[PDB]
């Protein structure tokens, strides 16, 4: 039916619209230099273990911060990726617009549980965000961050052993930082 | 190093070199022009392996930066090495406001240098043809799609899997004029 690289193209313009407004945390570049690095990550992900339903799971980690962060309903995802993608958003969303926000343990709960490919984007999302910290935080905000990373990788890192492989290299390089 | 360090050092590379520039005619940046290109370089990979994949897939990202920004291929040979300097090189059928290569130039070396930069071309040409911006006229939604024959004809020997899927974008394209 549909070629990998439509799925990424269709999720890919949709998320540049839905983030126009959006930079990364202190710096002017546009919010999709996240995206890009979330879903070039998963796409890469499957060279070192084959990923079931990889399409939708490539457009999860393009959309994964729409619910939380644009004007983005769950029924246009519904309506235009299917089910299973509206429920990778949701599962990655710990808070959905102005909705109550959920703790950390019930999200990774609730991630470990579910289906894998989520649990997936999530260990590429902090891979991801273990580049070198914004220039503005302090020694103790770096570490707390170091913390949390070691939480995610001993609750999901289950979800695809190479990337649990790569998530700890990153957490054990990061280490530097503080 | 891995696949995604080379990515994620020549995507963050490319966010800066091209941070003012949009698209034609969009508010949306020009970095999501460069995202699907690198997508369809990495996707290629899955139907018939690519040698010096990390490279390329930086070549992909990269491959406005002469053309377009204030980036000097001192820089990228001094950051990303001699072979993704001459594949962007390759790639760039101008410099700034220089002249133009002409098509017949510009295809004959992607055809006879390195098979990874002509790949990188069809990856390229796959992305622009997606539905023409309102602005395009009949005449050059079809001039566009006669260019494309011509790239696929020059260029389709560089990767099957590849071309086949530029050939299937050209037939799609036709239904625009
Ligand atoms: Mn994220
Ligand atoms: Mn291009």
């Amino acid at each position: 039916s549909t070629h990998l690289a439509d799925h990424y193209n269709q999720a890919w313009l949709f998320a540049a619209r839905a983030h126009r407004n959006q930079t990364l945390s202190g710096s002017p570049l546009p919010y999709l230099v996240h995206l890009g690095m979330v879903a070039n990550e998963l796409l890469a992900a499957d060279r070192d273990g084959a990923i079931e339903r990889l399409g939708e799971t490539l457009q999860i980690a393009v959309l994964h911060d729409t619910l939380q962060d644009t004007a983005t309903s769950p029924e246009e995802l519904r309506q235009q990726f299917g089910e299973f993608v509206c429920a990778g958003v949701q599962a990655l969303s710990k808070r959905v617009g102005d909705g109550p926000k959920r703790s950390l343990d019930d999200y990774l709960q609730a991630l470990a549980e579910g289906p894998a490919q989520y649990a997936l984007v999530k260990l590429c999302d902090r891979i991801t965000n273990l580049q070198p910290p914004p220039q503005t935080w302090n020694q103790d905000k770096i570490a707390n961050y170091h913390q949390e990373s070691q939480l995610i990788l001993a609750r999901l890192g289950h979800a695809h052993a190479a990337t649990a492989r790569r998530l700890r290299e990153k957490i054990e390089h990061y280490r530097q930082y503080y």
